């Protein structure tokens, strides 16, 4: 009988499952917690296109797995408590048609055993810290990291140091060490746990997919930098994601350890804002890629775009693969020269942000440094020649030429609709060499190696 197997219980801990004269006596109402995970589970249902095979790690007395079974899910609950698995059995079988199934069993160990495929979605409230507490913060970032790499989305409940019991004391400063070893993770709720005032914050995690309550869809990579050889510029608070026609860029604005400054947050709230605005509105007769979704919220930000087809230059640059650079340089001043009569101007022309495609053709793509006012555009003119430069001191005719011409011309006059019709008829253009010249070369070398 459940009355005598419920009295058993060390604790009830949760919602005794289709039997409320319990409700009063259980540590936590759950109501909660399944509102937010019911949610997730759908969404990530609806994606997969069928119902989902969940794993409930430290199912207790198996309110959640159950009621996920109750939707049509698959479940298999651990607990190394045969109290609690002796419960959840008992309302299994009250509730025959539910594919549920529950073992006694350490969660370490499970882990150890999972096959990928084998569960779509686990899920893993108030039970980690049990673990930190024994085996320490890298096996159970393993542990976590395994768990993610064999599904397809873990939902995660961590408790904190910041409450007021003694194995708080063996807790990371911050949970998002636990898991930011992970591809993907976003808070998606804070729960009171009538424990204490400290809530518990509640992570969405993926190895293999971006979930965005808008856009859920696999990645096939990932980086936490822009670019090979970006160093740690923006302090590691950005990620990218790659799917089969997608970039999805993930901003965080909270970093734990408190590493990013205020200036910094706002500087990727600044840029993710800014580039939504720009592709939203792009100008007439420009091949902007196109958004796909887009959000913002207290802990960070993100964007998802089209993906464009090619390399990025610096990485061909850096890893001597054959260029065309006439092609490159044409096809780029034709973009900046349009860009300028349409009132836009790009900030931040360097081989990081321009993309290459197969046909050698190039383009922008980074939006976060156009601007639409400012004397000026000369200054970008004069950066563009750097641009040049460190794309080859280096220049031969009719390069040089070109940027002879430029020099000769008032500075009111240097724009890039000037740049690009000089660039076409370079080889029209008198000779350098032939010219007092010398020091358009000179400054140029300078600014190149500064
Ligand atoms: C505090 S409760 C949380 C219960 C449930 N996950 C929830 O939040 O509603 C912790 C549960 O995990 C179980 N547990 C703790 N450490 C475990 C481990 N290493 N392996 C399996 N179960 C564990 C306990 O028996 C208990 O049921
Ligand atoms: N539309 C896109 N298609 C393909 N790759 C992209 C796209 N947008 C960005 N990237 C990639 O993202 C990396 C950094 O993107 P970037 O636009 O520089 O973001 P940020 O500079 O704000 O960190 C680039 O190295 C590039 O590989
Ligand atoms: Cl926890």
């Amino acid at each position: 009988d459940l009355n005598t197997l419920v009295s058993e219980l060390p604790e009830i801990y949760q919602t005794i499952f289709g039997h409320p004269e319990w409700d009063g006596d259980a540590a936590r109402d759950c109501n909660q917690r399944l509102d937010l995970i019911t949610e997730q589970y759908d969404n990530l249902s609806r994606a997969l296109g069928r119902p989902l095979n969940v794993l409930d790690l430290g199912c207790a007395q198996g309110f959640f797995s159950l009621s996920l079974a109750s939707k049509g899910a698959t479940i298999v609950g651990i607990d190394f408590q045969q109290e609690n698995i002796n419960v959840c059995r008992a309302l299994a079988e009250e509730n025959p048609d539910f594919a549920a199934e529950f073992r006694v069993g350490r969660i370490e160990e499970v882990i150890a055993a999972l096959e990928e495929g084998e569960f779509d979605l686990a899920i893993g409230l108030s039970v980690f810290h049990h673990i930190v507490h024994l085996h320490g913060i890298d096996e159970v970032k393993r542990l976590l990291s395994r768990l993610a790499d064999v599904t397809q989305a873990v939902i995660l409940e961590l408790a904190v140091k910041e409450e007021p019991f003694y194995w708080g004391v063996s807790q990371p400063d911050d949970p998002r060490e636990l898991i930011e070893q992970c591809a993907f993770y976003r808070l998606i709720g804070e729960f009171d746990t009538h424990l204490s005032p400290v809530p518990r914050p509640m992570y969405l995690v993926s190895n293999h997919r971006v979930l965005i309550n808008d856009f859920n869809q696999p990645f096939q990579h990932w980086q936490n930098q822009p670019y090979a050889g970006a160093g740690l510029a923006h302090k590691r608070s950005r990620r990218y994601f790659f799917g089969e026609d997608y970039v999805c860029k993930f901003f965080y604005y909270d970093m734990p350890h408190g590493i990013l400054t205020a200036e910094e947050s706002q500087r990727n709230k600044y840029e993710l804002h800014n580039e939504i605005k720009f592709l939203t509105q792009p100008p007439a007769g420009f091949d902007a890629p196109a958004v796909l979704a887009h959000g913002e919220n207290a802990q960070s930000g993100w964007l998802v775009m089209e993906k464009l087809p090619g390399r990025l230059l610096s990485d061909m640059l850096a890893a001597g693969e054959e260029i065309d650079r006439e092609k490159i340089l044409g096809s780029l001043l034709r973009s900046l020269a349009a860009l300028e009569k349409q009132g836009f101007w790009h900030d931040d022309v360097r081989p990081w942000n321009v993309m290459v495609d197969a046909r050698q053709h190039a383009r922008l793509i980074d939006f976060g440094s156009i601007v639409t006012t400012p004397s000026w555009p000369t200054n970008l003119v004069q950066s563009f020649f750097v641009f040049v430069n460190e794309l080859f001191f280096n220049l031969p005719q009719p390069w040089s030429n070109w940027l002879y011409a430029v020099w000769q011309e008032p500075v009111e006059r240097w724009n890039f609709v000037l740049l690009l019709a000089l660039f076409e008829k370079k080889a029209k253009l008198p000779s350098a060499e032939q010219q007092r010249g010398a020091t358009e070369q000179w400054i140029i070398a300078q600014e190149t190696v500064l």
